[PDB]
């Protein structure tokens, strides 16, 4: 097993995990396969001559598998996959593509509602938030091929987007929703109603789980991140 390391952002202080749900998906994905890895946190601003040689691009998060260096979050994970393969490793990739897509606009829409700064527009771009959250919750709450005529009709018991393990769907996923829900909660007065009983089972069985509550940067770090951006609406 060649040498794998994982270069991501670092918080306030230079050293600890930094908001970045990029870094935080293949955190995930890395802790999944049960792979020997390591991470180590890149100040970006103070980078070290090995980083500064490594990729003199800048990009982050990036990869050292043996001695290549893998650019692209994307692309980063897909060779993940396909290297870190059965017998010894998982396989990761969801089974039913909709899971790669569900909720994916809801990081957008989150973008849209906590940079903004017209006081006109927070109505209208809380709602497109909602209604992309509604969205996901539809997905969450309509059964999977494998749940075909399977406990109330038509509503789908899965812990997951794509069954009951968790898939590279969950590990792009989870780290943004995890941010919408902070940012939002600091900034915004703002939390995922209730009534979206989907998405609150689906963050209850994904915060039990160590692979995504522990690659969590810690609130006060996103809260840090999205400080300036999410203050300007007066
Ligand atoms: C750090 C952390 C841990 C955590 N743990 C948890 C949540 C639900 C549960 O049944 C058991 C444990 N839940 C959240 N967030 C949360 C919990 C429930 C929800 O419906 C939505 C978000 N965040």
């Amino acid at each position: 097993q060649p040498q794998v390391e994982l270069f991501v952002k670092a918080g306030s202080d230079g050293a600890k995990i930094g908001n970045c749900p990029f870094s935080q998906r293949l955190f995930m994905v890395l802790w999944l396969k049960g792979v020997t890895f390591n991470v180590t946190t890149v100040d970006t601003k103070r980078r070290t001559e090995t980083v500064q040689k490594l990729c003199p691009g800048g990009q982050l998060p990036f990869l050292l598998y043996g001695t290549e260096v893998h650019t692209d979050t994307n692309k980063i994970e897909e060779f993940l996959e396909a290297v870190l393969c059965p017998p010894r490793y998982p396989k990761l990739a969801a089974l039913n593509p909709e899971s790669n897509t569900a909720g994916l606009d809801i990081f957008a829409k989150f973008s849209a509602y906590i940079k903004n700064s017209n006081p006109a527009l927070n109505d209208n771009l809380e709602k497109g938030l909602l209604k992309a959250l509604k969205v996901l919750d539809n997905y969450l709450t309509s059964p999977l091929p494998e749940e075909v005529d399977e406990e109330d009709e038509g509503v789908s018991q899965r812990k997951f987007l794509d069954g009951n393990e968790l898939t590279l769907a969950d590990c792009n996923l989870l780290p943004k929703l995890h941010i919408v829900q902070v940012v939002c909660k600091k900034y915004r007065g703002f939390t995922i109603p209730e009534a979206f009983r989907g998405v609150h089972r689906y963050l209850s069985n994904a915060y039990a789980r160590e692979e995504f509550a522990s690659t969590c940067p810690d609130d006060e770090e996103i809260e840090l991140a999205y400080e300036q951006v999410a203050k300007a609406l007066k």
